[PDB]
């Protein structure tokens, strides 16, 4: 295994290092505007040596935007593709590339059989290629690697099936800004190329000024190079045909022979294009292969990509034929005058690469080597696009809800092989569909219309509860004695209690657990446990009398706490908010203990008065001019007191001092050492009054935050043996902090209300030494080097916080985890901010067409650790990268793939069983099952089940922390006759293992394994 630590990669290009750098700016460069005056040799070409042109004629159709998925496949996608087949039938020297397969699969099955056969002619014979091939051409800021990896392999394995193709060339032309996690992924799915778009306009000036626009892209931490995957950036402002033919677009734009006028388009440089003639073909051809040339100059071979499409183009047959038969003119007129030394075709991304690496092996071409991202993309002047890192951040949160609960489906349903009328494949391929066009990258982003979020909200919802069904029938099936087992398919056996979404203030979703002496003692309760090592994690359950007792299925006792249902209120008559308790429903929490991947259950009893082995919380509400807050049978008086700070630690865990506003101050890890300065604060950012606005992509403040003014706040202390906490209802905000023995976990219920122009951050103030560096992570797959830049605008200093963040100096470290994406910033030394919610009347001019208005109450979630990292063997100050210790990783999987929690519906459990899977392997804790899927219908006689393994790096701190089994995925279910590492989309077959092993993955590698049984 490669080090991944200590051997900083030697690349001819690293992305932070150039950064520090580059000068940033902003000139007229003329005609191209961000760029210069593009200078050839007319002699550079030659009989000998021509520029061979590939035109690959495109359109972007968008998964959800202004228009929802069916509006647009109603009014113009399905007429795009029905016209691509129509006209590629037809014109046999036609090309065409399409990206997304979620609109192409919806087609497809909606053609007659003979159409059918015709659109599998034009892909099997080239005019008709895929690139990508995933549902979406996902966002790269805010998705997890994981519904990354989730959407390709959906697209991919549809056309595998029905079109017998696996592209090898991505096509990534709109995600604002671009991740190496793509690559990453890729370069593990077979690709060869790839192509990109979206990058700081600085960036591809100076990389077009040393010809580095194509290289080998590797991850920050391979010094080898084996992650490398060749990438194209396109050089210029968009992929539209105006900024696609060369430097000017006043001279491009007379080649988008769609807008003369009738289409109702037109050229902003106020020069229309013309129809091409035998009069003008030779002036005509001398200004296009001029923009050709230029555009050469920028790269090292003699094959030119010059992509000829816009937004949901080629919807119209008198669009296809106006840009074909002016460009076949061209080309005709073009490749017969040799003095131009130009061969012009259409032709498909993938014979543009393959030409590529055909001169590269000519030794006519070598290419640099770079690794870093390309975050935070600015398209002009200082609009840097750092707002959609925190737009609809409800929606945000809710698909790391989703991407949990598939994998929880996908995991428990393939232990079984299961009866097609238990409807399972059915409900998992459309909540697998349904994330899937969620990653698109006007979807997890927050830049569509309000309809629209409207309608992923929707799409998803009807995903959770597919998940739901599947994983119920599951564990019904996994924990009931099998001669007893008597399914019905449509019954829910349980609910999920998911005591984190929506979230206490969201909705009222959670079902009470009903106990009486005159209805029903007892309840059985599961948990579930994803995660591939034994877990224990506290879990609470809503139950309607404070005396239960919990006990495991041995009938063990287990000790519990108690503690009232509190719900926040707006107070519009007296003007506060406050907390008001339940006299009838009370929260249970017991530590529960779950076996590597697989189930536990508990049982909650009634009694008449306080069990033996439940405590209760003490509750304290700190406020001038208190009311009484009875909490019925509850055994605790509520106590009242004036604002005051206060100190608690649960456990043996750390001490937590906070202000009388509620709000942490300082953290004491243990009894001796000192209470660390750490201090939460919410401000808020405005928007400028002049000017560029901040809309639902462009984060465009008008200077610094300034502090939320708190007023006298109501604080409500919790205090129990298994929890205590510390909530405060703040302006915009019900801030809580949870401790439960180890890290704290922060919730914020966020609801900015009606308060316009507005950003809500939450900041952290320590005195950690960090200067101007901090780390961020992309894609919750690796932490990624960040240095503040005072020469760049505020809002260039945000960055995708997907899943962490910390800062640290020599000897500390302050790491916050989250559950759901925003985007965030170190803006002075010793400080960590997180934007909560943003709300913006202002539109910013990117054809949205509104601003964002459609707020509403979110919880966001997080686990905020500190500790010492003076002892921890960490990379060198020129690594680019950054890695969690243990504690943090774990703080992570807690926040991202908790414990699942089942409550038996019925009265009675006949055949109930205690456990599942106490004989799985406990892995090491780097190590992570991140899918495990059947990949067979009952009908087939080999059955396949796939799994994808993920190993992070942790950082080695001193702690021995061993005793693990090795874990071989291919022996989980019995009879393996064979085990294969495959692609990570498992469509292809890389390895036939011996003794049907499936080793384990090196740090922060991932690889694939597919089981097959008789
Ligand atoms: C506003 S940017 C972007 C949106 O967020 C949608 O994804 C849409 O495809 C649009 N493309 C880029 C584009 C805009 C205008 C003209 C040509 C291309
Ligand atoms: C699918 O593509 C391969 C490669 O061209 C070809 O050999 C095969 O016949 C095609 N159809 C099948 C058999 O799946
Ligand atoms: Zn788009």
């Amino acid at each position: 295994c490669q080090d991944v630590v200590q051997d900083v990669p030697n690349v001819d290009v690293q992305m932070l290092e150039l950064y520090d750098r580059m000068s940033f700016k902003d000139i007229d460069g003329g005609v191209w505007k961000q760029g210069w005056n593009i200078k050839y040799d007319p002699l550079k070409y030659n009989a000998h040596h021509k520029l061979k042109v590939f035109v690959v004629p495109h359109s972007h159709n968008d998964p959800g935007w202004i228009q929802t998925f069916e509006e647009y496949y109603q009014h113009d996608t399905k007429h795009i593709l029905s016209n691509a087949l129509r006209h590629l039938h037809d014109n046999p020297e036609m090309k065409f590339i399409w990206a997304e397969i979620s609109y192409f699969a919806r087609f497809y099955h909606d053609l007659g059989e003979n159409k059918k056969l015709q659109m599998k002619s034009i892909v099997k014979n080239g005019q008709l290629e895929f690139v990508t091939g995933g549902w979406v051409m996902p966002d790269e800021a805010n998705s997890h690697w994981r519904n990354v990896l989730l959407q390709l392999t959906e697209g991919q394995t549809w056309l595998k099936q029905f079109m017998n193709v696996t592209p090898t060339a991505s096509w990534a032309i709109d995600p604002f800004g671009h991740s190496p996690t793509m690559p990453y992924i890729l370069q593990k799915s077979g690709f060869k190329n790839m192509l990109i778009q979206r990058t700081h306009y600085s960036v591809k000036k100076e990389l077009a000024q040393q010809r580095q626009l194509e290289f080998l892209w590797r991850q920050i931490w391979d010094n080898k190079g084996d992650t490398a995957l060749f990438t194209h950036m396109m050089p210029f402002y968009s992929y539209d045909i105006p900024h696609t033919c060369g430097p000017d677009p006043k001279v491009c734009c007379q080649f988008d022979f769609k807008r003369m006028g009738s289409f109702g388009l037109s050229c902003p440089w106020k020069v229309p294009p013309r129809t091409i003639s035998d009069q003008n073909v030779a002036a005509r051809s001398d200004l296009l292969v001029d923009q050709w040339k230029k555009k050469a100059e920028l790269y090292r071979t003699n094959v030119l990509l010059i992509p000829l499409g816009d937004d949901f183009r080629f919807k119209q047959n008198t669009e296809w034929d106006v840009q074909r038969v002016n460009y076949e003119r061209l080309f005709e007129h073009i490749n017969s005058q040799a003095h131009f030394n130009v061969q012009a075709q259409f032709g498909t991304l993938q014979e543009y690469f393959d030409a590529v690496h055909q001169a590269e092996r000519a030794g006519q071409a070598e290419f640099p080597t770079l690794s870093g991202d390309f975050f935070t993309y600015a398209d002009r002047s200082d609009n840097y696009w750092s707002g959609y890192y925190t737009s609809r951040p409800y929606h945000k949160r809710m698909d790391r809800v989703l991407m949990h609960y598939v994998r929880a489906a996908e995991m428990l349903s393939a232990w079984h092989s299961w009866d097609g009328m238990a409807r399972i494949e059915e409900r998992l391929e459309q909540a697998r569909r349904e994330l899937s066009l969620f990653q698109h990258h006007d979807g997890i982003t927050g830049t569509a219309k309000t309809h629209v979020v409207v309608d992923y909200e929707q799409r998803m919802q009807e995903a959770l509860k597919a998940c739901q069904m599947v994983m119920q029938q599951s564990v019904y099936r996994l924990l009931t004695k099998p001669s007893i087992y008597s399914p019905d398919f449509s019954f829910s056996y349980f609910t999920l209690d998911d005591s984190r979404w929506p979230g206490s203030g969201v909705e009222d979703s959670r079902t009470t657990i009903i106990l009486g002496e005159d209805i029903l003692p007892s309840k059985h309760v599961v948990m579930h446990n994803t995660l591939p090592h034994w877990r224990e994690q506290l879990v609470d359950f809503y139950v309607s009398s404070p005396f239960v007792s919990v006990t495991d299925l041995a009938n063990n006792p287990v000790e519990a706490q108690v503690s009232p249902v509190w719900s926040w209120h707006h107070d519009t008559l007296t003007k506060t908010i406050h907390p008001q308790g339940s006299t009838t429903k009370y929260r249970i929490i017991f530590k529960a203990r779950v076996p590597p991947m697989g189930l536990a259950t508990y049982v909650l009893t009634i009694s008449d008065s306080k069990p033996e082995h439940t405590s209760y919380a003490s509750n304290l509400l700190l406020r001038k001019n208190p009311t009484s807050l009875p909490l019925g049978q509850y055994p605790e008086d509520v106590k009242f007191g004036d604002p005051r700070e206060i100190s608690l630690r649960v456990g043996n865990g750390p001490t937590l001092a906070f202000s009388e506003q509620g709000l942490l101050k300082s953290i004491q890890l243990t009894q001796d050492s000192p209470h660390v300065p750490v201090h939460f604060k919410f401000l808020k950012y405005g928007v400028r009054s002049h000017g560029d606005r901040s809309g639902a992509y462009l984060f465009l403040p008008n200077g610094p935050a300034s502090p939320v003014e708190l007023g006298q706040p109501v604080v409500l202390v919790t205090k129990g043996k298994l929890e205590s906490s510390v909530s405060v209802g703040l302006p915009s905000v019900v801030h809580q902090t949870i401790m439960r023995g180890g890290a704290p976990e922060i919730r914020n219920l966020v609801d900015i209300g009606s308060l316009d122009n507005t950003e809500i951050v939450m900041r952290l103030e320590t005195h950690i030494d960090s200067g101007d560096i901090f780390y961020t992570d992309l894609n919750g797959l690796q932490f990624i080097k960040r240095r503040r830049l005072d020469k760049l605008p505020l809002q260039a200093n945000y960055y995708p916080i997907p899943s962490g963040m910390f800062i640290e100096d020599a000897n500390t470290r302050l790491t916050l985890l989250t559950g759901q994406p925003l985007g965030g910033s170190s803006l002075a030394s010793g400080e960590l901010e997180i934007m909560q919610d943003r709300r913006l009347a202002s539109d910013d001019e990117r054809g949205l067409g509104q601003g964002v208005l459609d707020n509403k109450p979110v919880l966001h979630i997080y686990r905020l650790v500190l500790e010492k990292v003076n002892n921890c063997v960490r990379p060198s100050k020129l690594h680019p990268a950054g890695y969690l210790t243990s504690a943090a990783h774990k703080a992570s999987q807690s926040l991202l793939d908790p414990l699942d929690k089942f409550i038996f519906a019925e009265n009675e459990w006949i055949g109930a069983q205690g456990q599942f899977g106490g004989d799985h392997p406990s892995a090491r804790e780097d190590l992570d099952v991140s899918v495990m899927r059947r990949l067979t219908k009952s009908s087939a006689k080999t059955q396949r089940v796939g799994y994808v393994l993920h190993r992070t790096n942790l950082m080695q701190c001193g702690t021995p922390e061993e005793h693990t089994q090795k874990l071989d995925v291919c022996h989980l279910l019995p009879n393996v006759a064979r085990c294969e590492r495959t692609t990570l989309t498992f469509l292809q077959n890389l390895e036939h293992l011996d003794g049907m092993v499936a080793p384990e993955v090196c740090p922060m590698e991932t690889a694939a394994y597919v089981s097959s049984h008789s």
